[PDB]
């Protein structure tokens, strides 16, 4: 049988902390049951691991969030790539893939990593900066953006949509509620910004809608795959660089051996992504009665995964509560696992690799100098503000 408990995985109190608690729902079984929200759990390395390579089974077209899209209407049209399952989703992957490939860091690299040692120059010209509003949101607000083909006007509805995104995968809350209630201005921006005329030539807007010529997606899919891009592709590279720069300042050994040799910045971001694993949470939703350790689950339930513990699972890592620059991080799933994998996973780790690279360059300490506040999310875990002293070098 399934142990029952109570946690609410998606309470402020779970937020502050959830680690203790991610240790409970490990250690009770490798498949729980969530009374307060009515959901299957998994949260071990071996089960979460399992669930995302089996989409067949533990589908995403029923949505990624608490709410079913087969008894509920979704917030917004569901995205095309995240909420589809193959084959419907396997012509809109290969689209995303194809403007966010390997062949096409190259054309943004030079200006990405220019950003992010002028970012760097300017914050040691202040020395004491918050590393979150002046850093790990600023440098992705410089050329994120940017890189999309967006225009200038109206960038201020970029964070406040996709934190709009972020709270709706979650259960009705207080959080959830006012996202919602206070969305329309933010979903006016972005979907008005999505069609052909509004996306600057080059960017990765535009080469999406020039995709539409191959047969690989319609011009009635571009602007949604555009939404996608502008949902997934601004505050996650937010809290994933944020979340570097906070294990850095608080594990100052691991900043000195990134100093010593930076080309150990790609690993220590990834690490970073393992540590802290700043998309928390995604659900499934099973398609038939299916055998989940041990446990038996019926057709038509929604499966929350704990990303964040599965990346903290001492029965995959060792020492998972340790931040490690040079720790194998290849298997994390901070990024997810197999066909849903975050097809922006080159452009993450390019952003995070060369702002961590700025600071091993230029950077000799990180010394936390205020009172660090964190902020909530129903999917999101980051800070709020993180007030730091750059040192030189
Ligand atoms: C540190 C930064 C990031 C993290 C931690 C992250 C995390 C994730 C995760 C866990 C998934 C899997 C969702 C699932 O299995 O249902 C995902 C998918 C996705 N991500 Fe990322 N992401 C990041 C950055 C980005 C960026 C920069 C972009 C685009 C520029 C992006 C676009 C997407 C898209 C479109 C999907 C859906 C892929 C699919 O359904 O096939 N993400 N991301
Ligand atoms: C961690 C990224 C989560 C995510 C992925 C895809 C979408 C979308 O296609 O709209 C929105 C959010
Ligand atoms: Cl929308």
């Amino acid at each position: 049988t399934i142990p029952h408990l109570a946690i609410d995985p998606f309470s402020l109190d779970f937020f502050d902390d959830p680690y203790p608690d991610q240790q409970t729902l490990r250690d009770a079984g490798p498949v729980v049951y969530l009374d307060k929200w009515n959901v299957y759990g998994v949260a071990r390395y071996a089960e979460v691991h399992a669930v995302l390579n089996d989409p067949t089974t533990f589908c995403s077209s029923r949505g990624v969030g608490l709410s079913d899209f087969k008894k509920e209407k979704p917030w917004r049209p569901p995205s095309l790539i995240l909420e589809a399952d193959p084959p419907a989703h396997t012509r809109p992957r290969a689209v995303l893939s194809k403007v966010l490939s390997p062949a096409t860091m190259k054309t943004i690299r030079d200006g990405f990593a220019a950003a992010a040692d002028a970012k760097v120059d300017e914050l040691l010209q202040r020395g004491c900066i918050d590393a979150i509003a002046d850093l790990a949101e600023a440098y992705p607000l410089s050329v994120f953006p940017d890189a999309m083909g967006l225009k200038q006007e109206g960038r201020e509805h970029l964070l406040p949509y996709a934190g709009l995104v972020f709270n709706a995968f979650g259960p009705p809350n207080e959080l959830r509620q006012t996202a919602i209630e206070r969305s329309a201005p933010h979903q006016a921006y972005v979907n008005e910004q999505c069609q052909r005329p509004n996306l600057a030539p080059g960017g990765f807007g535009a080469c999406i809608h020039a995709f539409t010529d191959t047969g690989e997606i319609t011009p009635d899919e571009a602007p949604l795959l555009v939404r996608s891009l502008l949902s997934a592709g601004l505050d996650t590279t937010v809290n994933g660089i944020g979340a570097a720069v906070y294990c850095l300042a608080r594990f100052p050994g691991e900043l000195q051996r990134l100093r010593s040799d930076p080309t150990l910045a790609r690993n220590a971001f990834e690490e970073a992504v393992r540590f802290e694993s700043p998309v928390q949470t995604f659900f499934r939703t099973t398609t038939r009665e299916v055998e989940l350790g041990g446990a038996v689950i019926g057709e038509g339930e929604k499966v929350l995964m704990f990303l964040g513990s599965a990346n903290r699972d001492p029965r995959r890592w060792s020492d998972p509560d340790l931040y490690d620059i040079t720790r194998k991080t290849s298997g994390h799933v901070g990024f997810g696992s197999g066909v849903h994998m975050c097809v922006g996973q080159l452009v993450a780790r390019l952003e995070g690799e060369v702002m961590l690279s700025a600071l091993a360059r230029k950077v000799a300490a990180i010394d936390i100098d205020g009172p660090v506040k964190r902020r909530f999310n129903n999917t999101l875990r980051g800070l709020e503000s993180l007030p730091v002293k750059l040192t030189p070098a």
